[PDB]
DNA sequence: CCGACGGCGCATCAGC
DNA sequence: GCTGATGCGTC
DNA sequence: GTCGG
């Protein structure tokens, strides 16, 4: 649908969506308002009352009434008001800030830190990942054209190949969806010599050989299995510098791997319907595993999984490659 | 009326 | 020192 | 806030 169709009304439940989660950290309000906020920017009419929306699944009396008020008037009094407190509307801005959510920025501003600018001013408050954080906080917010993203894939993978040619990697998110944009980059890493049921240097060998040669410039957060942190394209002859990017990378082991790779592939809306649709058919699908729901319901034994299909395979759903997979 | 609503790696806090 | 809780960013 | 036991 257009968003000229009830851009205003998904407009006014994201908003309400964020106030709830940060200012009052209510995170299952806060998915209500996404959830009644995606179910209606996916609706092929022009919503004409709150009764009409009503009939959407996660639209219920409080967002039907909201919407009646929204109609009738283009805005929410509530949503008016919270928007010129100055507290609220503070808190609300400082979580734009990775790694300063709703309690962080609660403190921040009860202290009277406010703005980037009294983040600037106290940087001895805040962490290793909220100084990074404010350092890119204008190129976190920006996205990553699909030719940044391949450029960027091809130095992963080289780097990659380079520390040990037995490696496998698989950069997922949306850009393995074929998404003309994205918001960050997720490769996921596995090696014939980790399983299950088995050396802890893995990860960190291939995120020293980045930062060697200049890829990875930060680190948020480093583990054996887990590395998040910010990347940077190198610049080209006399040419602007490029943004730096959120990349995560995660070593599974081999038997988890493509379970890992659908998961990490999404979308979230389309690993729900696999999920869904696994649990008609008496399977469940996590992140990890494909597991066979018992006589009573209790999920025996993983499933050996060599690809993507394979976990198809089981739930008797026809494969669908990457680009159609949105839902 | 009332509980579920995603579970987890990592960094850091609360506390022994 | 340590264990556990909490916060954070996330499919 | 919405859904459903
Ligand atoms: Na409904
Ligand atoms: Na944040």
């Amino acid at each position: 649908p257009q968003e000229t169709l009830n851009g205003g009304i998904t407009d006014m439940l994201t908003e309400l969506a964020n106030f709830e989660k940060n200012v009052s950290q209510a995170i299952h309000k806060y998915n209500a308002y996404r959830k009644a906020a995606s179910v209606i920017a996916k609706y092929p009419h022009k919503i004409k009352s709150g009764a009409e929306a009503k009939k959407l699944p996660g639209v219920g009396t409080k967002i039907a009434e909201k919407i009646d008020e929204f109609l009738a008037t283009g805005k929410l009094r509530k949503l008016e008001k919270i928007r010129q407190d100055d507290t609220s509307s503070s808190i609300n801005f400082l979580t734009r800030v990775s790694g300063i959510g709703p309690s962080a920025a609660r403190k921040f501003v009860d202290e009277g830190i406010k703005t980037l600018e009294d983040l600037r001013k106290n940087e001895d408050k805040l962490n290793h990942h909220q100084r990074i954080g404010l350092k890119y906080f204008g190129d976190f917010e920006k996205r990553i054209p699909r030719e940044e993203m391949l450029q960027m894939q091809d130095i992963v993978l080289n780097e990659v190949k380079k520390v040990d040619s037995e490696y496998i990697a698989t950069v997922c998110g949306s850009f393995r969806r074929g998404a003309e944009s994205s918001g960050d980059m997720d490769v996921l890493l596995t090696h014939p010599s980790f399983t299950s049921e088995s050396q802890p240097k893995l990860l960190h060998q291939v995120v020293e050989q980045l930062q060697k040669v200049h890829f990875i410039t930060d680190t948020l957060s480093k583990g054996e299995t887990k590395f998040m942190g910010v990347c940077q394209l190198p610049s080209k002859n006399d040419e602007k510098e490029y943004p730096h990017r959120r990349i995560d990378i995660r070593l599974i082991p081999k038997d988890q791997y493509y379970c890992g790779v659908l998961y990490f592939t999404g979308s979230d809306i389309f690993n729900k319907n696999m999920r869904a649709h696994a649990l008609e058919k008496g399977f469940t699908i996590n992140e990890y595993t494909i597991r066979p729901l018992g006589v009573t319901g209790v999920a025996g034994e993983p499933l050996p999984v060599d690809s993507e299909k394979d976990i198809f395979d089981y739930i008797q759903w026809k494969y669908r490659e990457p680009k159609d997979r949105s839902e």
